């Protein structure tokens, strides 16, 4: 696949944009994990699937029994990997672009984490869209976080919900979702 548009999908706690703590997510938001699954799996074209790209640490964090993530082509990046097709669902690569050369019959490509991947790939021009779940809490300072996004948001524009709706198609987008003390909303950003 030559020069696909790539989207970053992430959930972050405002205002610092914290995303993890000691290798894990700092929260358990049930509806948010379901949205992630629906967005990353759904396709419009016929015999296609989406691709999800992740760093090695993120892959290793999913229990072995639950990987690869079903119904999507999984791509795992490591600086130590040769570009190799493991099976029909798993690819090893050392660069985003080399990995895409190995794929076909993919509709959309999503970068799914983690921190290092996000922070480096945000500056790659292949990245055209950001799907950020913006989480709010009454006392964000009480949530222990060690990992944060370093995104240059002054160069991106947050779109109206109508554009997000168009991006996700059929997916139901509820507003101000509350789970425990967290309140969240889904958003779409594009480059200025
Ligand atoms: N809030 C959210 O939506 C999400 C949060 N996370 C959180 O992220 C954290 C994990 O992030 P982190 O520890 O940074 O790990 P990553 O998942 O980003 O993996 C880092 C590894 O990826 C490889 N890698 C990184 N950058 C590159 C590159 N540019 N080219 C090739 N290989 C690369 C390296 O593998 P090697 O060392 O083998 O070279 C590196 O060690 C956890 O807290 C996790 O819960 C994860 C996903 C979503
Ligand atoms: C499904 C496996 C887990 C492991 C951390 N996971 C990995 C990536 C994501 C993930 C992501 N990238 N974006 C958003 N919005 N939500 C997520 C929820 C869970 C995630």
């Amino acid at each position: 696949m030559l020069k696909p548009n790539v989207a970053i999908i992430v959930a972050a706690l405002k205002p610092a944009l914290g995303i993890g703590y000691k290798g894990k997510m700092p929260w358990r938001l049930r509806k948010e994990i379901r949205y992630f699954k629906d967005v990353t799996t759904r396709t419009t074209k016929p015999n296609t699937r989406n691709a999800v790209i992740m760093g090695r640490k993120t892959w290793e964090s999913i229990p072995q029994k639950f990987r690869p993530l079903p119904d999507r082509l999984n791509i795992i990046l490591s600086r130590s990997y040769e570009n190799e097709i493991i099976d029909d669902n798993i690819i090893h690569a050392s660069s985003i672009e080399s990995s895409l050369n190995l794929v076909s019959d993919v509709e959309r490509v999503f970068i799914i984490g983690g921190a290092e991947i996000y922070n480096e790939l945000i500056n790659n021009s292949l990245v055209s869209h950001l799907l950020i779940t913006e989480i709010e809490h009454p006392s964000p300072e009480s949530i222990e976080m060690d990992t944060f996004l370093k995104f240059p948001l002054e160069s991106w524009t947050k779109q109206p919900k109508s554009e997000l709706q168009k991006f996700v198609g059929d997916t139901v987008l509820e507003d101000d979702i509350k789970e425990g003390d967290f309140t969240y909303n889904y958003t779409l950003w594009t480059r200025k």
